[PDB]
């Protein structure tokens, strides 16, 4: 993402899927008043920064990209918030403390192997207080490119091929110009194995919160592919 | 660009399942038809324009819903009985006198069951063209002219042009009380944290400091 | 008791100086680590068992070598790029179907440079429990059961127990060809005159007439 | 060795050093096809018998012990090979012909004086064709008992004391029961003098062929004493 940078924020302000994603993540999070929060794969800090604005006591953001962390620190310096950011690979992260809430919007689909998916979940568990929770947003294991591309919602999925036990997708954000990236679609069974083996005794998959107002304000059938072949899913896990 | 309006109206309506609904100034029927989709038992739409009602009936055929429509002037409306809910999105700002505003509210009251309610969307009495135009949000207000105790505005959708009337809060509340309503509440449009978070900084500043629109709920 | 096996594998490998090496079914890393010691530029080890990989990483710390390890199922392996040498000591006899045998060989081919090679150690297709058990040489074969087109054997090291699959020479050679390899050679274990001279007479008779093990080299 | 006998063969089938010694001697020998071979200090005939199996035309063995020659003749009679054996003191040997190859595995460390070491080399020279060679295995002059005993490789060296210009070691093979013997460690200079004065214009000392496979198949450091304080060495001499 050192080549995307600010083009990711142009995607968040233009993709039809982003309002749904934001609504779903904050639904899963609930009240953040007074909580300590770790925002993993934080990008320029969108979720952590908004979590602080909504009442969190302390927010720490982590991203593997130096460029994104530079933009994240700029936005904090610009808006004058107290977020602290770290450049780290979450799969190989030096311990950073324990938090009420770990938010991971678009972390796990960048695990490039099932081993690294498992490592990431164990790092999340090690980053949680006993009564804390993980809120995540990732690729729905059930997405199939043949059932409909996601370009009209903001992500042009270019291809799909097997990648060990999962699939690899190359893609681009529908921006100007498009910004290319690749991500991984691991199976539901491999996610659930990684969750259980990391010590999360509770999990639940969360369907994106497409609402009646969204259907009413868009052309008929606009959301059909979103409903029948959703690229995205929420996930909540608790120790 | 009606996301905030649509959200606020359905917030004021609440669960409409099984209710009988009268959609006044219905146009091609957008709100009545969506209210049926969300569970209303029966929906009747009224508009003064026969052309709009013809288009509304065409839409109900294209989507197979059981809405019934009538061509009527709400200020001088042939009575239709009592409904659980009267929805009036962009009715009252077409009243061209305080007298007609008052007439409309009495007709709405006469169209409600004693435990029913009015949900309306109208021009905020406190809007002032000098405090900032609304074009960024889809309505360009072209002018502002004194009109007895109120104001008259020419405007355009950003595409078609129209005119409306901005009556004072005092005159609305008097019309509400004199029509027979026991309770009312003004409802600012339901701008939410997610709307501010997903738009450029300060995008909504004029929307909040000089909103053109307001919701209104009245109960017998 | 691995002297003959170790000798034969490094005979098939040849000089590994400066090569990049992928050690499949690596266990605690015995062969990958020794291949590095003999001059390989870079060694990556893969095993399906996270426990084995944890132990492999522990060994590399105890001896200060730069081996990298991954937990992967070779039959369904996340791709790792192309290597000069793939070493697979006791991989293919864990394929539990001909289909999985074929899958493994295609993954190995996909892991090789066009001028690279596979060196493997596996069960000799011609082994037959009736012709003599192997316990004298360190592996007690407990039984022999038909398993579709092949055989399944329970065995023990002489101490721990395991099971493996004995697939036919025809099925190996078909999997080799269908995976894309242009050349293969079966390599009997490199029993040498010095081994016969230093052991009691006829000690190696069963080893030679009914060997459990074979080497195999494949080239793109 | 009239009291050791078959206990020496139990040593050859059990000592860790024996595989190395055998490999090194046959490396020095090379191809024996069609050659005539004299195996001096032959014991029960191990090297001569294996040299015949690998292609030699004719093999003659010599040992000073009547018992060892009896066992050697038994093994030949048992396996049906054509080796011919003689009971002779190599230092005082009646001429026995001239050969392509003289093999002397553990002869020279039984010379009990430098005079007898010299006599043995002259007997070897007199037993060689002009284009022949001597292959020998003997005690490394540089062995020092204080630098590490050899018991873990098969030879428990019990002591070390001066013996004229050299050293005498009493020892035992690690067998059941142990078999005691004594041998002599003559200096490198005295070996090289005996070689030159016998008429060998070429010699080379050969390090035992400890191989990577040997290190890989034994516990770490097992061969450290073998490498730093080797008891054994090869030697090749040519007219
Ligand atoms: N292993 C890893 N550890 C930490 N961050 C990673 C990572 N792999 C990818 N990322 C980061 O994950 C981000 C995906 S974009 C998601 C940005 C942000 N969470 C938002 O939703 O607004 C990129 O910024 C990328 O650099
Ligand atoms: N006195 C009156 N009685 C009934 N309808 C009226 C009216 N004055 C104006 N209208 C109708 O009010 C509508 C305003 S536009 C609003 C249409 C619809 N409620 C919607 O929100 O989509 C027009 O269709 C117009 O014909
Ligand atoms: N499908 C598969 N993919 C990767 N490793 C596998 C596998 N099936 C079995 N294995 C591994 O194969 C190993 C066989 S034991 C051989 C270990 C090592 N090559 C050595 O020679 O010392 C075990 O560690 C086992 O976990
Ligand atoms: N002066 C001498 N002449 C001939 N043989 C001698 C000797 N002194 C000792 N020996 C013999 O040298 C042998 C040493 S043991 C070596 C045996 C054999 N070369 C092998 O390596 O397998 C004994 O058999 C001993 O009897």
């Amino acid at each position: 993402y050192d080549s995307i940078g600010g083009l990711f924020e142009d995607f968040t302000q233009s993709a039809a899927q982003r309002a749904i994603e934001v609504r779903t993540i904050f639904h899963m999070i609930g009240d953040v008043s007074g909580k300590s929060v770790l925002d993993l794969a934080c990008g320029f800090g969108f979720f952590g920064r908004e979590i602080y604005r909504r009442g969190a006591a302390k927010v720490v953001g982590v991203d593997i990209s130096e460029k994104m962390i530079e933009l994240a620190r700029e936005e904090s310096r610009k808006y004058g918030d107290p977020l602290e950011f770290h450049v780290r690979d979450v799969a190989n992260m030096e311990p950073l403390g324990q938090f009420d809430l770990v938010n991971a919007a678009w972390l796990f689909n960048y695990a490039d192997s099932v081993e690294n998916l498992r490592k990431m979940f164990k790092v999340v568990r090690a980053s949680l207080k006993p009564d804390g929770k993980l809120v995540a947003y990732t690729v729905d294991p059930d997405f199939s490119l043949a059932k409909g591309n996601f370009a009209k919602y903001g992500v042009n999925v270019l291809n799909e091929r097997a990648w060990g036990p999962g699939y690899r997708h190359d893609a681009e954000f529908v921006t100007d110009p498009p910004s290319q990236f690749s991500f991984y679609r691991w199976s539901r069974a491999d996610y659930e194995s990684a969750i259980a083996d990391a010590g999360f005794s509770h999990f639940e998959w969360q369907k994106p919160l497409l609402e009646a107002d969204d259907i009413a304000t868009h052309p008929p059938g606009f959301w059909d592919v979103f409903q029948n072949n959703c690229l995205q899913t929420g996930l909540v896990c608790k120790p």
